[PDB]
């Protein structure tokens, strides 16, 4: 520590740890970057990769936002008890991000022809993380094991935005229904969920939703 | 162990992992996958998320070639010395994955018309890895640290792709340049880059390279 997320005003990628860093009681700065203000071309050619969020936590300098999301996962101990879970939540994670891409694309690419197409095929991207859960509790449960990590706030979050784009979908999924009620009524998370900073937060940031 | 992975007869998202495999002195099995075996609908059903490449470690059965990487890189122990490392291997690695993906959709979505936009950017993509490796003890270690990791054969794999799509690109990054030929000269690597089962085998699905 101390923890600082450098990004445009949105939810966009950075919501999902913010709610981690929230879940976990810890306290953040914000620094904004308005498009203006990234345009002006002085702190992108600072970013490794060009872009952001960058994480900065102690002497500590990250970039991409899943470096991040399992860098807090290691850190707080939000990653898994062995190897093996390791491996599921990550495959998990990484399952979550090829979905979340797609949803990038639409929404910055070819919204108007292309969302009918992608609410159509949705359904069955949201079934694996269904199975998944079926096995594993009965979905009573979290993600991958018996506790928090990284991947669960990933995909609540995932899930969450997908229930702006196309209301209803996790209708025909009751385990994935179960999994945001449970996970959004955890005591810190709720809190964060009714917070204005995040309540005043354009999903994304050309108005698309 | 033992190990076995079910893909098709390409190197694409698996000859990084196989090549991870000979260095570590390991021994796997490969069940290939014809693509009729694919669209006569066998495994696709079976499949986490459809696609391959699937992987089975003993009795741990994964998906996705980037939790398979991360999974291997932590069993085998070359995921770094301490967090910071960990962290600043991941930020290196999706760093990595970007670049790939942008390679994958030009090959089997846009060869032709696209690869003279490809090329002309690529030196923009290609210059974090080169300031990387300049930090990091001149160049003369690996990409994080001086222990090779999991990091660092996903790496490999790109350069090496990426100078068949257009020779002489890393011409202008000296460092990347002998990163290649130093990590290259390795006795597993030189033989597997030399044996007839990662030569015969084909870069891509639809041969474009
Ligand atoms: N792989 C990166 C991509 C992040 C990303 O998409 N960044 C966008 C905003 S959502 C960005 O920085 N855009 C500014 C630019 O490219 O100029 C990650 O997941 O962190
Ligand atoms: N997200 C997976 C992608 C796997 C993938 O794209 N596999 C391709 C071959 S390179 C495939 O053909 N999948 C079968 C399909 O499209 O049905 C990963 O990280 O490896």
């Amino acid at each position: 520590p101390p923890y600082t997320i450098v990004y445009f005003p949105v939810r966009g990628r950075c919501e999902a740890m913010r709610m981690l860093l929230a879940d976990q009681g810890q306290s953040w700065k914000e620094e904004v970057v308005t498009i203006d203000t990234w345009m002006q071309g002085l702190l992108k050619p600072t970013c490794l990769y060009g872009q952001l969020p960058k994480f900065e936590d102690g002497d500590l300098t990250l970039y991409q936002s899943n470096a991040i999301l399992r860098h807090l996962g290691r850190s707080l101990g939000l990653y898994g008890k062995n190897q093996r879970e390791a491996a599921q939540m990550d495959m998990v994670n990484d399952g979550v991000e090829d979905l979340r891409g797609k949803y990038v694309t639409l929404i910055y690419t070819n919204y108007e022809n292309g969302k009918n197409d992608y609410v159509k095929a949705l359904p069955g991207h949201l079934k694996p993380f269904e199975t998944l859960l079926s096995q594993n509790q009965g979905g009573k449960a979290f993600i991958v094991g018996d506790q928090i990590s990284f991947a669960d706030y990933n995909l609540l979050d995932l899930l969450l935005i997908h229930q702006v784009l196309a209301p209803g979908c996790l209708d025909n999924f009751p385990l994935l229904s179960a999994y945001v009620a449970r996970l959004s009524a955890r005591p810190k998370i709720k809190a964060f969920l009714s917070s204005p900073e995040h309540v005043n937060r354009p999903i994304n940031g050309n108005g698309k939703q």
